[PDB]
């Protein structure tokens, strides 16, 4: 069962996480940021913000590439932020959001920001369907964000802060403090989706493979037998795909 | 359940399935296929031709794009068309080859024409997660590739010319009714594969949506409520899977 990331890629991520760009004005760096953003297959947004759905607007927008983490304050800029580029960033086909459960999230950019959010990979769903095709049985509980990143990647428990200062969240200058943990937050979404997402395809991956190799890699006499029950699936696929 | 193609594609198909090539020279045409084939992310290749594994040559050997069937006449050109180009096609991490139950067909091409296949998307094997994922408990029988014509395109039963005559196979020249009967029997393949992905897929995809709905339109109590019992799986989540 053992899911470690590498310490290269967990170190090349620290150090994304630190080089975050806060942007609380439309200006130069704000247009650099959904151009850059627009460039990409997928991004991530955080759930960050959102934690009260439809009760309350967002004090800052996390979203990020691959390779790059933005912090848009939407306190300052409003409703400005949304129509400049992100709203149509949100709501379209293309790119695809990575989110960790997105649901208060949809909620709050819809009742809030009006953004019909769409278009998402959502690395919690996606923890439910790897659990439902491994396990046949569904869970009744969900995992969070850091759950995730503890078993999907062996990060340590307590990696996300998950409570973020109500108050302090209102509050400008905005904290550095809160400001390295909401790119904290975010920092591994990207890898997390890309290992979720292989280990959903996986028993297909390896299904396919053992197909390849069934009759190919047995003797001669295997070899024929195996032909002649075609119709039946291979002795080994069972155990190959779990 | 029912799964039915369009009409206007199925038309489509049938013109390219009478528009095949037949090569049999390493010469021009030959060439331009190769390029061709190697211009796509995925290519098709047809089971026709090792239906003995090991046991037996092929006569032919087809492959296709999406706009272009294409039949190599292996028994002619021997290990001369592997070497020109359709070994690094086979063996190669791109393109993907599309194929259904590819068991003799890696045997065949190893022991054979030493051709060891690589990266596959195998409709049956994409059969058999589906039903997997579906009905909890993988069947024990196959599906033919007719049968998956007929339950994922509702195409009729026999559409599928599945017992090639073995005499005439390596008889020259190759009856055009031999070819027309290749051509038609690949002609389908990507369309299903197509179909068949988008299958394994949809329980992610409709858990998501069902994510991004399920918040955001419910009303206000009930939006409430469900901020308190994240920790849970949707109510509707089961069922939008399914």
């Amino acid at each position: 069962k053992v899911l470690k990331i590498s310490q290269t890629k967990y170190e090349e991520i620290l150090k994304i996480s630190k080089k975050y760009i806060f942007i609380n004005q439309v200006d130069k760096s704000f247009h650099e940021a959904v151009d850059d953003l627009n460039q990409q297959d997928f991004i991530a947004v955080s759930g960050d913000g959102a934690n009260m759905g439809r009760k309350c607007k967002m004090p800052f927008l996390v979203l990020s590439t691959d390779h790059q983490i933005y912090i848009f304050d939407i306190q300052v800029m409003q409703y400005h932020a949304f129509e400049s580029g992100l709203k149509k960033i949100l709501e379209g086909d293309s790119p695809k959001k990575i989110a960790h459960d997105c649901r208060k999230l949809s909620d709050c950019l819809y009742h809030k920001h009006n953004v019909k959010l769409k278009s998402v990979f959502d690395t919690q769903v996606g923890d439910l369907i790897i659990t439902k095709n491994k396990k046949v049985t569904l869970p009744n509980k969900v995992k969070s964000l850091g759950e995730c990143l503890t078993n999907y990647l062996g990060l340590q428990q307590n990696t996300i802060d998950e409570k973020l200062d109500i108050v302090q969240s209102t509050e400008r200058p905005l904290s550095v403090k809160i400001k390295d943990s909401l790119a904290r937050n975010i920092a591994f979404l990207h890898h997390l989706s890309e290992v979720i997402n292989e280990e959903m395809q996986l028993p297909f991956y390896r299904g396919v493979e053992c197909y390849i190799e069934n009759i190919r890699s047995s003797d001669d006499f295997k070899a024929w037998e195996l032909c002649g029950k075609l119709n039946q699936i291979p002795k080994e696929f069972r155990n190959a795909i779990d």
